[PDB]
């Protein structure tokens, strides 16, 4: 079955674009990435950087995760990201999202060998 690392790539990586281009980015992406198949996932963040740059965060600033875990890491530099948040008109199976572009540091939880990102914790 799908690995935590692969799931991270599917849910959060979008290296083929530098930023969200229209207000429909989240609607398309949430659907295409299969994140709205069983229910409308409330929030999600896509990262517009090379996979290599994001995997490299696992060797950057170690910080505690929101939940208290200590296997989180914060990127030294800001990254281009798109925040997807469910709209008031979102109704399964027709999930709807507001697209917000931003540039911030990201915090991911890392696991395994090779030590890679398996969870997107927050953007600061």
């Amino acid at each position: 079955k799908e690995t935590a690392a692969a799931k991270f790539e599917r849910q959060h990586m979008d290296s083929s674009t530098s930023a969200a281009s229209s207000s429909n980015y989240c609607n398309q992406m949430m659907k295409s990435r299969n994140l709205t198949k069983d229910r409308c996932k409330p929030v999600n963040t896509f990262v517009h950087e090379s996979l290599a740059d994001v995997q490299a965060v696992c060797s950057q600033k170690n910080v505690a995760c929101k939940n208290g875990q200590t296997n989180c890491y914060q990127s030294y530099s800001t990254m281009s990201i798109t925040d997807c948040r469910e709209t008031g008109s979102s109704k399964y199976p027709n999930c709807a999202y507001k697209t917000t572009q931003a540039n911030k540091h990201i915090i991911v939880a890392c696991e395994g060998n090779p030590y890679v990102p398996v969870h997107f914790d927050a953007s600061v």
